[PDB]
């Protein structure tokens, strides 16, 4: 995250880490006891998630093994140049213990309006494009940018299942944030897909899966 701060410790009870040993792969969002979202292109044959972290170097905090990880059927494995339903459901191996440090995001049914004030978070760099991960979670302001400015920032590739949001500040999502939470007014808009290089640059901002466009695949998958 950059142009941001360490977030309040547990202030995003949602917030998932998926990781390969003591690497982060990806961020994630706690949708139910069993379930976890992120960006399809998380994918790893092996890796574990962890919730209820705060300081990657720390009873919230659990790691859960994974049973099955499910893409969207419509994204493409092949061809990493389109990000198009680049969204993934977790399947949790055992249950999460809920609490007030750790429990569910509710899912967006109405898509994000313009303007609209977010909160981004996760435990990716700092900078760009030098890398500096923070050991701590890191929360950061943005807001809905309009689809026409989303376009013009990147012509051709926006699609109707996508939002961008940024700050005019340079405040973005970056390296190791990917699949992590856009969250407005308390409900999951986004799940961060891709973005420019280097991050943090107003004209440029980060592409965030969006959540509306999704729900009813969701929802069916884990019913
Ligand atoms: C993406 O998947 C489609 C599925 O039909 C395939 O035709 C296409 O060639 C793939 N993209 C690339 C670059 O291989």
């Amino acid at each position: 995250i950059l142009e941001g701060r360490e977030c309040i410790p547990h202030s995003q009870p949602w917030q998932a880490a998926l990781f390969q040993g003591e690497r982060l792969i990806c961020g994630g969002v706690l949708v139910g006891d069993r379930w976890v979202l992120t960006a399809a292109h998380c994918k790893k044959q092996k890796y574990s998630v962890r919730l209820g972290d705060h300081s990657l170097q720390s009873q919230p905090e659990q790691e859960i093994q994974v049973a099955q990880s499910i893409q969207h059927p419509c994204y493409n494995n092949s061809n990493p140049e389109d990000h198009s339903h680049d969204i993934m459901l977790i399947r949790l191996q055992n249950s999460a213990n809920l609490g007030d440090k750790v429990k569910p995001v509710q899912l967006a049914n109405l898509c994000p309006k313009v303007g609209q004030k977010c909160i981004i978070s996760g435990w990716g760099t700092v900078t760009s494009p030098q890398e500096n991960f923070p050991n701590t979670l890191n929360c950061a302001e943005v807001k809905i940018y309009s689809q026409n400015k989303c376009e013009r920032a990147y012509p051709g590739k926006i699609t109707e299942g996508m939002v961008c949001a940024g700050s005019s500040n340079g405040a973005d999502t970056c390296q190791g944030d990917s699949g992590g939470p856009l969250v407005c007014d308390g409900m999951l808009q986004g799940i961060t897909s891709w973005g420019s290089d280097p991050c943090g640059k107003p004209e440029k901002p980060g592409v965030y899966t969006k959540i509306c466009r999704y729900t009813t695949w969701i929802k069916k998958t884990m019913d």
